[PDB]
């Protein structure tokens, strides 16, 4: 099974997704 995302993956998606250069 995949393990989830740890606070600095999250805090990493957080800065792609409010630079829009990830979607939300």
């Amino acid at each position: 099974k995949k393990p989830g995302a740890s606070l600095a993956a999250l805090q990493a998606l957080q800065a792609l997704q409010a630079a829009q250069a990830a979607k939300k």
